[PDB]
């Protein structure tokens, strides 16, 4: 029964991306080659355009991006005829150095053979191939909270983390028929990252903050007319809230607002003091400022609305509805500065689209 | 047929009302009163008691609120009495003064009577009982523009604005059988106000800003039991983001931040500058400052969320369901430093609640 949910998703699928790509004259044609494949062999193969232009859309689809003015321009690496290891951790290489292109993040997505029949051919553990460590014992709280059962999964195979608060998790991924994954370093010559310091305030550096450059989200499953791409890494560039009002300030992440208040010379004694809101400022500017500074691509949240309106208004002018989520497109700092935060979105979910899946591991 | 609708929400309100006053054992000969009355007269009278106690359940059962720890303790004034323009206004005036309470703001809410079948007995105009007029003409922009159609249905009636940026309406009011309202100009001896001065920028002053002491909001619905009281002003103290963030700061309201940019030093010309966040952060530090300096009450976001957090714990060891509304739970300013944002809430609508209700004019 598997085939007949795709038969209907392919044609959904077909139908549109060949009328965006003014292809609906061979829209007949591939159907029935579609048609034919499916009862043979259980599936079908995408071409690179569908590929490619399914990629797209998948990224115009998702409600939760503020980003989305760009999804034309999405370059697809398509990944599908790896079959090992080293194909796809050279491939995982080269999607960071491509997409990095020396710090003018160019928004990538490589896309690896999808699953047969519900069987994964390739399992990527890693949630961003890029990411921190963490670490929890004893009462001891090193590097990235978010990262605990990973690293600890990591460190079952035989992997060492140097237990800095920011060392690299290494590539981990399983192929079809292994059972356990392999892993493998990165090369750090690959991997920019960013020092945190701020325009004004030199003493912000005595906090030896850093991020990196790149976020490439490696574990949500891409899934265009049928076929499901669970193993599909992607990444745009950051928007720097993510960084300064999430990543480094949230209590269950690096937890750094008290230390920045410190810094930044205010007291964390009064909430009416608005110290908390005040630092949060203050380490926003300073995450803006060190990307720019080292030449690696970053918006503002205040930029990125803007981008965002000229995504709706793009697609109100092309007859497309629009879809978000509210909760996810509003930024973390001064929301009601943005137009975002004065109208409403209907949260459909439309495919392709981009979704979660379960984490092998615990 | 709208007395069947009135004896289901009766009898759903006294049920559930009795029964958290530990007056259960009255609600069956209660309800059958009930029943006699609705059968004879069309509908029911709430005694004191009901009356109160549905007014707290209504603000315990608001979505939006998150001020609601406090719900138990609001102060119900029963002016069910009233027949003439002259008591209308006379208890709008007290309900200022005693609200007030010299900057020591006690919440409450002053009851007329409610609607017939429907048809109102007084119908206020009003937003808020105290509110600052606004204009629009030939270009130029004067006042609160939120207030811009009250204040010419006003000018209609023979009142006449001095033109100011923060001209007090009149309180203006419909009885029934009149076929235009009244309105009375405010004593000034009953309205407090709050110029805003920065705790540390002394230029902050230049910028002539006040805000009023109280919002006592006059044009939203009480339901209880079926009871439509459409006139039910009730006030809290603010939250300072309602000032600082929403009406001193919105591009559709007083549009503040470029001038307080400029008056706390700081270049309002780039994005990434994070000028707007910045401006907003000491634009609120200096809402708070100044209220707690005249000695009236108000509350931080953050020492609301906290009070909020009390109130789900307080709902959760009652065995009461919670419900909220997430999108307008979370502060403006900062909201990922809540709990709010970091939690998800169930919207659903429970009585007694305040509703939304058409304006009698454009
Ligand atoms: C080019 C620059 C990009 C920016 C600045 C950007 C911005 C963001 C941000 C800030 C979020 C999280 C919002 C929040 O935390 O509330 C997000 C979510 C998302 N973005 Fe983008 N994005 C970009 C590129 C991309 C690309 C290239 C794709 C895929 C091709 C993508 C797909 C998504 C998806 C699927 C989510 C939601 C993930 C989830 O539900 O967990 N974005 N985006
Ligand atoms: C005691 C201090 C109080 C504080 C600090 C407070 C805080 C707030 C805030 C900030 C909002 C708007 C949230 C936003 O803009 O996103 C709000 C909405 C609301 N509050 Fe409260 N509140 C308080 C007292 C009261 C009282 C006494 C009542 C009624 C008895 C009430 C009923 C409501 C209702 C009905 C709304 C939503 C109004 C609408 O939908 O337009 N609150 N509250
Ligand atoms: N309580 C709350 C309220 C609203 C929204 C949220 C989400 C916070 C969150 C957590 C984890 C990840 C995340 O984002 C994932 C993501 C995916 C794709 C991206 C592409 C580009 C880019 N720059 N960022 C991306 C981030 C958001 N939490
Ligand atoms: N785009 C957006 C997104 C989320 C939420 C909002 C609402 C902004 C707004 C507009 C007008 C009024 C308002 O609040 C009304 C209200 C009612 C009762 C109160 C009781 C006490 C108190 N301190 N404030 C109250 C405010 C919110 N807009
Ligand atoms: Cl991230
Ligand atoms: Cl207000």
């Amino acid at each position: 029964e598997e085939k007949e949910i795709l038969w209907n998703e392919a044609k959904a699928f077909i139908a549109a991306c060949y009328q965006e790509l003014g292809k609906a004259a061979e829209v007949k044609d591939r159907l029935a080659d579609i048609k034919s494949e499916i009862d043979l062999t259980g599936s079908y193969v995408h071409t690179k355009e569908e590929l490619e232009h399914g990629a797209k859309m998948a990224w115009r689809n998702s409600n939760r991006c503020i980003g989305r003015l760009f999804w034309n321009s999405l370059n697809v690496i398509d990944r599908r005829d790896v079959r090992t290891k080293e194909e796809v951790r050279d491939a995982l290489f080269h999607h960071i150095e491509t997409a990095t292109n020396n710090g003018k993040i160019r928004p990538t997505i490589t896309i690896f053979p999808p699953e047969e029949k519900g069987e994964k051919q390739v399992e990527i553990w890693n949630h961003q191939l890029i990411r921190y460590a963490g670490y929890e014992s004893d009462g001891e709280r090193i590097g990235d909270p978010a990262s605990c059962s990973l690293t600890a999964a990591c460190e079952e195979l035989g992997w060492r983390g140097e237990r800095t608060d920011f060392d690299l998790l290494p590539l981990i991924f399983r192929m079809k028929g292994d059972e356990q994954p392999v892993w493998y370093e990165l090369p750090r010559s690959l991997v920019i990252e960013v020092p945190i310091t701020h325009p004004d305030i030199e003493a912000f550096s005595d906090l030896e903050l850093k991020w990196y450059g790149v976020p490439i989200i490696s574990d949500m499953k891409l899934e265009v007319g049928g076929i499901h791409y669970n193993a599909a890494p992607f990444n745009g560039w950051y928007m720097g809230t993510e960084i300064g009002a999430r990543n480094l300030a949230d209590e269950k992440r690096y937890d750094k607002l008290k230390k920045v208040a410190s810094v930044i010379g205010i007291a964390a004694d009064y909430n009416t003091d608005l110290w908390k809101d005040q630092a949060l400022v203050e380490l926003n500017k300073a995450v803006l400022h060190s990307y720019k500074k080292q030449g690696v691509s970053i918006v503002d949240h205040h930029t990125a609305a803007s981008q965002f309106k000229r995504f709706e208004e793009q697609a109100e002018e092309a007859g497309r509805k629009l879809t978000g989520d509210w909760t996810w497109l509003i930024p973390p700092i001064s929301p009601a500065a943005t137009h975002i935060f004065h109208r409403s979105y209907d949260n459909s979910i439309v495919k392709p689209n981009y979704f979660y899946q379960d984490k092998p591991y615990e």
